[PDB]
């Protein structure tokens, strides 16, 4: 009945409407507390103890805070209090999908687990939201404030996970298009949720951002775009866009792909899967499902949060022994070993299907050195990281819209090259790292050449320490010297 | 092999000993992550989603910074690596004892499941290190990098929960260790500078105490024949300030009305739960929640966890406990009536009567319902500057740069007139069950009612949620 | 004009509207740049580089984001466009009036140099105001975006300086919540408070998570004794407690350093003995001196901290007195503090009259001592702002109520202002610090002013003398 | 004793008795009167910070990186006196500068003087021999255990470079001690001491944020054999921490220190300057007067030549002074030259860019012609610090498996997403007229040379141009 005021170390003192309350206050938005923003980062940076509650309710704020400034300085838009009140709905409950440990879970498990389906989280919270709505009551509160339910949850879903199928939405018309790039940008990326976890992740990893998001949204504005309304921003600000984006990398590169913070991904990932039936969750109907179906029932997967971690090593079933020595292995620290990084060459890329064949490969390798221990491809892991500016190979700033202050109304494109001749001449990129299992100094020893001989083999790029772990080796290709 | 280096958002980065590391490489100190630092204090502060183990590597870091700088300061202190280990563990261990949503299960829990017994988080964390060293072989390292267990095993225990020259650990020459980790004179240690700024940090508030600038300014003087540590006397000010910032924090956050609604609330849930939860400890023997604490390797499996096993539950026996977690969820939440405090010095010993004082009270008011004591909670609040009734700045020493060998002792008019005048005082804060508008207002007349009888202060509120009331006593208008 | 964005490093992107951007780019209001926030103790804190002009930038937006929220939750207050371009006028201009180094200037050589004269830093800034109204044909500009110059002058002026009975001209009891929100002459809390809490913090490097946004969250305007007054949510009033609190432990570590105080008596003593040959063209080609600049806005826009270099840089032989204690400043060889003591003129005359039981190698004169006298309250003298302040509650939000110390914790201050009396010595010399320190001691004595802090240390033989000091 | 100084980047900084004694001479504390960023504070109303506070911090963090490699690596053979010299010449290395930092080496100087050779760091060892010589500090250092004659070359060699072919060209120190010389001002590859407090401290003032982390980069330096010298190495997965480090300076050289305003400023208050110089006299050694443009030749008078000097023309009451303050009083009520607009060339002294743009002749009407003198074109050149070289191609890593075992890594072996290349120009014009047919005319006069050239369509050239944008038919 009455507005909210919620203090976040972020965004400081943030407002939140009867209407939002009501969906934040129900066990389908709450679960978000139990399910860690940067899943095994936590056991890397002991500062990323933050969920994915408060990031939602941080990307809810923002997402008020742009379509607010729009319709301040743009009245003619017609922005209602009612778009106001979806955009921000959109923006709490755009992660509402996502399981235990985030990316782990979509990134990892599933893929291994469940192979045929195709999911990910938007899906998911897509999932998880018609879930609320229809569990809650929420409805009828929605009625109340002046939102129209069939038209609005459609909206919403919209905004999370794209066209469910011209113009491809059915939510909102053309005019109201640029309400569609606020909270998950399909166009180009450029949304509220990456301003709130840069911030974020940054507040509890420990790497200093002074930077303003909050800049941007005074810099927006909505133009005229091929028959559509879209936002558009300064043109001067195209140099803070590229830098958002290298931003973004530099995270992935410092943080989110932190070799041992994905080794422990990749080691929780794979008890996972070991306990996987014999775990079970209670659903709809008390109908029982696994870790990997309980993506099937929202009331089950509503029960599916980072608990599922903490139930599989306490627990004492003998099914579970070998799930639970993984994860008790992961409190000892006794980790798979880093044994090093390259990239695949020139145009070579590696596909999808091919990770698993990667451990042999390497194995199978002889490098021309002698070797006190022989090494199985069970013995290795291989990860392969995709490493992008959100649009696979495509450049996302010539997918963006700009204005001039002589002529704020006029949206104009800058190519790259108007910018800075230093920028990136590519956005994707993928790295191979491989990990032993065996922590033993011989058998380390032994995986650096078995992984150097590898990338020798496959005309992969030198690795950095390549002269120092394996100095035999190296000199054979005559590229690295 | 070698030091390991941490990044903290509060610290920067950490230097650990290989010691060290294998001593938080172990399930019961990383159990430590799974227990929140405020508890039901991330309900309402999303910010403080912070652990004790992020907290425990920062008080083992500062530790570890304030004998480092003694000892670079005063090579005489004679002060060792060894010495410098052991401070630093008891200062990584000092939480090791903490169960579920933290000060709650020491604070509320346990003393209700288990009123016979004193139970502290302290006696926890002697009784987890043990455990920890036995269960991991951690004697062996502690050997090989010069420590010898069975003194510095004791030394560490002394400087977690005090004496079991009362020590044994170390002599009276070594006396100023002790002070470093939990100070038993007067409260000023590395434990409170780290959750002052760490806390600080989540809550989005801003903390007065600048610990950097103490450990450079500390110092060891003779004091009664022990080595002290001591504090430059300009430091005085930014002292009293340590104790007002963590006042204030108390005030907003720590003991936030809603907070510490949803701390009863879970209580309450554990406690209708007891029985029914299954905690299995050595030799796969089961334990209770109120009796884990008996048994380290069930006190191990003691986590936030609970909360969710609980809440995600069908047993019908854990029915009334998953209900008032799932009204959580819904933020169905027992309703704050309001607040008072006992007047002036006279205060409220140990508290199950007062809701049943609370109905008693006869307001002279149309009332719709009437109130039973079981639909009132009282919280009763202590807040001082941690040694009751005292003054801590009164057991302090401090030196002078003219002379910085001289212990000397300040008084309270030797700083500021502006200073308090007591350091003790409770909060009295009752809560209603039946959360109907009607049930409210009637509560409210109760409440304000029984201060009225009690000569308790005038709630803040009083003359808009009971104006029928508040004319009656003199006092207050 | 346009609208235009500025970038600040505690509330950053302020947006400024067009007058407020005509007044700004003005010799009068620029000036500010070139005067440090913190005068002397830039000297102690390398950090605290900033001027009165990032400042006042800080007080302009603050005032219109408070104004601005009371507007939106309560639209019957009925705000204008107009009331907020004045309350952030007023906001930025709040400091025009401000000398070199700031608080040194009214606070220290203005009282010294010219007694009989009644002056604060307040009624410069009206007189500034005026003056770059005046100078830089500002009324057609606000008649444009619609302010009346007659009362909205009046209205900004009376914002700053007070009232020139509602003994108020420019807004009637009705808007008398504006007049609460720059400069609050009724408890004090006021946006300028805000604004230098957390820009002098992040300057000092003393650490500060706190908001000011908390509380314009949570303001909001009642009836009180028929006015319409801004009131406080009643839970935010331990924050207000602790916003004092800050205040005072600003003051405490920095404001009032030791050393800070002390650099600004020696540049104050400096600008007296500069002050004849130091030559500022006025209105018409006219000359004032240092200490009658005030007279003369066109003087006074030309009074800045580069009076400190030029003073400093120069060889005219008539100044070497007063280059010569700049000069020692340089070389940090400064007036020694001697120390503090709690309970003008006659004071060091008064330490000076004092004789020590004591052998002394040196005597002292009255002129080699400073004596600084500093008024350390809640900004209220003696008074309790809090009790000053109207809070609401949750349940009924229009209802004014007030809330008297008890009510809140027995823990608070039983007092809300202090002396502090510090004791300086011009000589430096180790013996005649030794013989200041006896002097110093006794006269605590002898007035029955608390014991220093160090007094058993600096005076063993005098501390034996007083009973009470043990 | 020892001192403490509290610093808002760094937090409590304790400085040695020496460094205390140096600090606090008037050589030292004119730094505390010339503003970091220059013409930047009129934009940046956060970037008050001088000079003399980031020396501390340069200071200071000299200090804790040789500390660190000693500490780490007690075979180094680091002494107190190492450490000391350090210090010294990170506290000393800014001593140079005039007037408003950049503005004066940058912009007055080379007008003034164009037949000088002058930079800020060959001020900054003059200056430094002054400080010396006039407070006798000599003595203090050789009380403490430093060897002036030895100590002062080693200072000024860390600052200017070699005063000199050589494996080894410094007197200094030896070539086992050759890692001190890469920590206050790198000459190798440019990862020093002193970007790392401007970074901190400028981001603090100016609003904005910092990607590199300087701690960890310390925690992770070692000393390694590199032919034939001992050479800081950095850890080789921080070599994405370097090329980042290297993205910020960039960064910060877009958004701030090349703001288009902040240079029109500084340009405005140069050519204030260059109308002042003649009237202005600053008194030097033996009473002597000098101008603004020979300070430089007397330390004594360049000790007296900072930022006030611009608000001594401010406030000139004196006549003789009218062009150069009302240039200033122009500055004040934001009456500035006009940008036109900014290109970048395909490719890459003074006098003749103004006149080329001026010759253009554009296919449209003008109401006013425009003349060379009424344009202001300001290059600037974007790299690594290195001119087009990759200044991570130049860095020594090692790896925790040989700790003692310097490797190099080459810009594939990190990430195909850096840059291609590492430097850049920037073309700015303005106009110094400023009315409106003024600007419209110089708006089709730069886009026609842009045109004429083949450099870079202007972000903003199909609106403030809309005629000539279609001739160019690259231009898309
Ligand atoms: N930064 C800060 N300082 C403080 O003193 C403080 N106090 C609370 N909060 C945070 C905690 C929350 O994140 C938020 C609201 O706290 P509130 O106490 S205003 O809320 P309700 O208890 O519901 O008061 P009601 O029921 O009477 O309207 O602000 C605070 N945040
Ligand atoms: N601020 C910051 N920036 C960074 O780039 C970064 N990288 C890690 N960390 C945090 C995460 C950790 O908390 C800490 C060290 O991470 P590290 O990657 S050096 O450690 P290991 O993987 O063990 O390196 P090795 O095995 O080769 O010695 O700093 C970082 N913290
Ligand atoms: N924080 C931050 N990041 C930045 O990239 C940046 N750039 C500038 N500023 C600060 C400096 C100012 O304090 C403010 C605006 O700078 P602007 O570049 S938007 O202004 P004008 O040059 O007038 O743009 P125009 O004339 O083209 O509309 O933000 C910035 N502040
Ligand atoms: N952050 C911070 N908090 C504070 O409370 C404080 N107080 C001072 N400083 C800063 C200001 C200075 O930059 C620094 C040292 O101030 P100091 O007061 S220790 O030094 P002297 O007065 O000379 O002490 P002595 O009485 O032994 O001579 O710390 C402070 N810095
Ligand atoms: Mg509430
Ligand atoms: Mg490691
Ligand atoms: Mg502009
Ligand atoms: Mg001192
Ligand atoms: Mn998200
Ligand atoms: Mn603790
Ligand atoms: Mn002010
Ligand atoms: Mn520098």
């Amino acid at each position: 009945d009455t507005m909210k005021v919620i203090n976040d170390p972020i965004h400081g003192h943030i407002e939140l409407h009867p209407l939002l309350v009501r969906i934040i206050d129900t066990p389908q938005f709450q679960r978000l507390r139990y399910i860690k923003q940067l899943g095994g980062g936590y056991y890397v940076f002991p500062g990323a103890s933050h969920n994915r509650f408060e990031h939602s309710l941080g990307v809810g704020y923002l997402a008020g805070c742009l379509v607010h400034a729009l319709g301040e300085k743009q009245p003619e838009l017609q922005i209602s209090e009612r778009d106001v009140l979806c955009v921000q709905i959109a923006g709490l409950c755009h992660d509402l999908g996502h399981g235990p440990f985030s990316h782990m879970f979509d990134g990892r498990f599933i893929p291994l687990a469940r192979p045929e389906v195709k999911w990910t989280h938007e899906q998911g919270s897509v999932m998880m939201f018609e879930h609320l709505i229809n569990s809650n009551g929420i409805k009828p509160v929605m009625e109340q404030y002046g939102l129209i339910p069939e038209e609005d949850i459609c909206f919403i879903k919209e905004q999370i996970v794209g066209p469910l199928e011209l113009w491809p939405y059915k939510g909102r018309p053309e005019n109201k298009s640029f309400l569609y790039e606020i909270v998950s940008n399909k166009r180009n990326g450029i949304d509220v949720d990456k301003w709130d976890y840069f911030a974020r992740d940054c507040h509890h990893l420990g790497i200093q951002n002074n930077f303003d998001y909050k800049r941007f949204i005074k810099f927006a504005r909505v133009c005229e775009v091929d028959n559509e309304l879209r936002i558009c921003a300064r043109d001067k600000e195209v140099g803070n866009l590229y830098d958002m984006f290298h931003t973004r990398n530099s995270l992935h590169r410092r943080a989110y792909q932190h070799k041992v913070g994905n080794i422990i991904d990749t080691m929780i990932t794979d008890a996972f899967l070991k306990a996987d039936d014999y775990i079970e969750i209670t659903g709809a109907g008390g109908k029982k499902y696994r870790i990997s179906t309980a993506i099937d029932d929202m009331e089950a997967y509503t029960k599916l949060t980072d608990n599922i971690f903490l139930e599989i090593l306490y627990s004492t079933d003998p099914k579970l022994k070998d799930a639970r020595e993984i994860l008790k292995q992961i409190e000892y620290r006794n980790l798979f070993k880093y044994v090093g990084e390259t990239q695949p060459t020139g145009q070579i890329k590696i596909k999808r299907e091919d990770y698993e064949s990667l451990p042999k490969e390497v194995a199978s390798a002889k490098p021309k050195v002698l070797l006190d221990v022989k090494l199985k491809a069970e013995d290795f892991i291989v990860d392969v990281i995709n490493m992008d500016y959100g649009m696979q190979e495509k450049n996302p700033i010539d997918h963006v819209s700009f204005y001039c202050k002589t002529a704020p109304n006029r949206a104009i494109r800058i190519t790259k090259n108007q910018v800075s001749q230093l920028l990136p001449e590519k956005f994707a990129e993928q790295l191979i790292r491989v990990y032993c299992k065996k922590v033993d100094r011989k058998s380390l020893y032994a995986a650096r050449q078995y992984f150097v001989q590898w990338c020798a083999d496959r005309n992969f790029t030198k690795p950095q320490d390549g002269d120092v772990i394996a100095p035999l080796i190296t000199p054979q290709k005559k590229e690295w010297n």
